[PDB]
RNA sequence: GUGAACGGUGGAGCAACACCUGAAGGAAGGCUUGAUGAGCGUGUUCCCCGCAUACGCGGGG
């Protein structure tokens, strides 16, 4: 990877660096994520809400948008 | 297959016009280039200082 985010053709947001380190199981919210509509409720927090949204793959593909429980940036 | 992928802030436009740094104001009052240094007296062994180390040298008045 060298850039992150959108509009990468006009040079926005090239990555200066990254660090990848292990963390505790209770210390990671991985569930802050576009979850399915029938996701198990220990992963569905108050930030998660119902939306027409992709949970996987190409997140821009509106044909693959599903009943989803997703948080907000 | 980074809600990604694609996407020109662009084109044009006078800081310019006119405007006296100028009026007044004493470099003067006093001051020998004249000297100064240019020539005019003593008539024979008397103190003291160093090198020596006394055989003598230099030397103060």
């Amino acid at each position: 990877c060298r850039q992150i985010g959108g509009k990468r053709g006009v040079g926005f947001g090239q990555v200066a660096g990254f660090k990848v380190e292990p963390v505790a199981e209770t210390d990671c919210p991985w569930s802050w994520r576009a979850l399915p509509a029938d996701a198990d409720p220990r992963l569905v927090t108050s930030e998660h809400a119902r939306c027409i949204a992709a949970i996987r793959g190409p997140y821009w593909d509106r044909t693959l948008h599903v009943e989803a429980l997703a948080p907000t940036p």
